[PDB]
């Protein structure tokens, strides 16, 4: 009876087992157009994704993860509003059940189609492991997914997921670019929050992008058709696996842009 997305092992029990569900900075939040205040401060991110070496695809149980190689200084983000430098380590989506919900975070309430996060680690802290279990130790680059025209960055993933259909499986999957996922804009929204899903640390520095990027429905839809369960086991489609907002707590969302 492990912790899920079913209703009797979803969002709402997760506090049981991890008392911090009910913490003072958890994520994810709603992003108030009218209270997020421009900082003339912030600086421009920065993004370097050219050398970027990938690895492996995997389905874990709750979503996919493309796994990259973090040996060096490969692919890396700085600038913005941090104060070091973050190594990428992966990257996984979350979506709906409908193309009527599905993201984690929300501009004035209203929800996108799905939500894609890339995980970065300090190098100050040596490996994940150590970084993981300190107050600044991750930086997670979050965009939005809207329904339009097909995006062709993203169909080398949507081509191979027919290859770790359940729980468990895994596959090659070398020489993929993640350039090809972000939008033309680098504009952002930033503010201190955790990891979404258990073990749910509070350790995240958090940067959204203001502009999503277009993908298919016929591209969504494939999602949708992965499996929560292991092979030889009641089918369970992995749909709307995403937590909704939490409570704010007198934290401040900064904007890059008027
Ligand atoms: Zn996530």
């Amino acid at each position: 009876h492990h912790w899920g997305y079913g209703k009797h092992n979803g969002p709402e029990h997760w506090h049981k087992d991890f008392p911090i569900a009910k913490g003072e900075r958890q994520s994810p939040v709603d992003i108030d157009t009218h209270t997020a205040k421009y900082d003339p401060s912030l600086k421009p991110l920065s993004v370097s994704y050219d050398q970027a070496t990938s690895l492996r695809i995997l389905n874990n149980g709750h979503a996919f993860n493309v796994e990259f190689d973090d040996s060096q200084d490969k692919a890396v983000l700085k600038g913005g509003p941090l104060d070091g430098t973050y190594r990428l380590i992966q990257f996984h989506f979350h979506w709906g059940s409908l193309d009527g919900q599905g993201s984690e975070h929300t501009v004035d309430k209203k929800k996108y189609a799905a939500e894609l996060h890339l995980v970065h680690w300090n190098t100050k802290y040596g490996d994940f492991g150590k970084a993981v279990q300190q107050p600044d130790g991750l930086a997670v680059l979050g965009i939005f997914l809207k329904v339009g025209s097909a995006k062709p960055g993203l169909q080398k993933v949507v081509d191979v997921l027919d290859s770790i259909k359940t729980k468990g499986k895994s596959a090659d999957f070398t020489n993929f670019d993640p350039r090809g996922l972000l939008p033309e804009s680098l504009d952002y929204w930033t503010y201190p929050g955790s990891l979404t899903t258990p073990p749910l640390l509070e350790c995240v520095t958090w940067i959204v992008l203001k502009e999503p990027i277009s993908v298919s429905s016929e591209q969504v839809l494939k999602f949708r058709k992965l499996n929560f369960n292991g092979e030889g086991e009641p089918e369970e489609l992995m749909v709307d696996n995403w937590r909704p907002a939490q409570p704010l707590k007198n934290r401040q969302i900064k904007a890059s842009f008027k």
